[PDB]
């Protein structure tokens, strides 16, 4: 698809058989999801946004479908205003910025 | 321009006669720049992101050049860790996400 930016670029994702809404965010290095359970072990990560740093749980090799497109990679879980799909997964589904 | 997302989508902008580097961010509602002076009236605003909220100064009807493309709109100025071009100006240069 081609997504214009007049509205927030919110898509449906699927993770652990659950549908969720997520923001496609080209300013994010990483993908950050609201509190949920994921399989396997996690490792600690600190990430920075406009309001400062947050502590998140890093889960590697997580299956996630984004607007119909399969991706498998790192997902961080922590206090975030919205589920964010960052460049690590935007690259996997073939996403570019065009103007 | 077609921009891949392997790396941070950083572009050159021109604002108030100054050349600056800025992040194209499809997740930001608003454009927010690190501290600088801008002409005209401003009002205080609070904006949220990862890490919580920051206080910014809001300047309307500001002209910016983004990779050669002229855009006018609201520019916020405050303690952001990076210059961010958000959707309010990305729409004006006809920027889309494609996959
Ligand atoms: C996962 C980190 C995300 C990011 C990284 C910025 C960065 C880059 C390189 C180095 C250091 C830091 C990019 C980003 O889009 C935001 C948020 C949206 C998630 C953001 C950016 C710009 C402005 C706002 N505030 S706002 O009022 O314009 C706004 C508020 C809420 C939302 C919502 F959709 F997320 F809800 C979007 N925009 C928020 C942020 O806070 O940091």
């Amino acid at each position: 698809p081609q997504i214009t930016l007049w509205k927030r670029p919110l898509v449906t994702i699927k993770i652990g058989g659950q549908l969720k809404e997520a923001l496609l965010d080209t300013g994010a290095d990483d993908t950050v999801l609201e509190e949920m359970s994921l399989p396997g072990r996690w490792k600690p990560k600190m990430i920075g946004g406009i309001g400062g740093f947050i502590k998140v749980r890093q889960y590697d090799q997580i299956l996630i479908e984004i607007c119909g497109h399969k991706a498998i990679g790192t997902v961080l879980v922590g206090p975030t205003p919205v589920n964010i799909i960052g460049r690590n997964l935007l690259t996997q589904i073939g996403c570019t910025l065009n103007f």
